[PDB]
């Protein structure tokens, strides 16, 4: 009796409560119009999609901390620990700056 | 007419336009074959759905910036400011260099 009283074959599958993939990709295109989520229902939405259902939903990439550069912001590593001086002479107090330039270039918080 | 025309409960209540969460589910099985499609489907995904869900549209899980370490990058807080050097003798030198020392341990750029 449904096949006498509705053409749509795909209409008829879901009467029938019996779709193929094929049948629920033109179902879900009788009830969405907006491309990127009928990409996001199909559970396979191209490149395009995918960038358009973050904007949709203003979620974001997973984000990675890039390292600090001269030009960019980013992260350091703590640099090691470095003794408050007790320099008495300008060669300790030389040897105890040179101490914290090594610890800072050590953790590229400046550069070599 | 429709109980005398299809045998199918859930098509059943479909072409009455009132369907039940269950009717609803399996409508949803007639229409989409992934397995974790129709976990996002329910509403309800389960976790294995969701790591597919992602999978499927190249999504990544919220990132959370960690602290560096002496083994794995991360991010950094940014040092305490430091005066340039005037020292002409070694104990300022000194002094000057663990002010260095301290602030990059105090920030986590070094270890303790």
């Amino acid at each position: 009796l449904q096949d006498l009283l509705f053409s749509d074959g795909n209409v008829k599958a879901f009467l029938q409560a019996t779709t193929t993939d094929e049948n629920k990709t033109a179902l879900q295109q009788l009830l969405v119009s907006n491309a990127d989520v009928l990409g996001l229902l199909s559970g396979n939405p191209t490149s395009d999609n995918k960038i358009n259902l973050r904007t949709m939903i203003g979620a974001g990439v997973p984000y990675s901390l890039p390292a600090a550069t001269t030009t960019t912001l980013g992260g350091v590593k703590k640099g090691a620990a470095v003794t408050a001086s007790t320099a008495t002479d300008v060669a300790t107090a030389v040897k105890d700056l040179n101490s914290l330039i090594t610890v800072l270039k050590n953790a590229g918080i400046i550069s070599l």
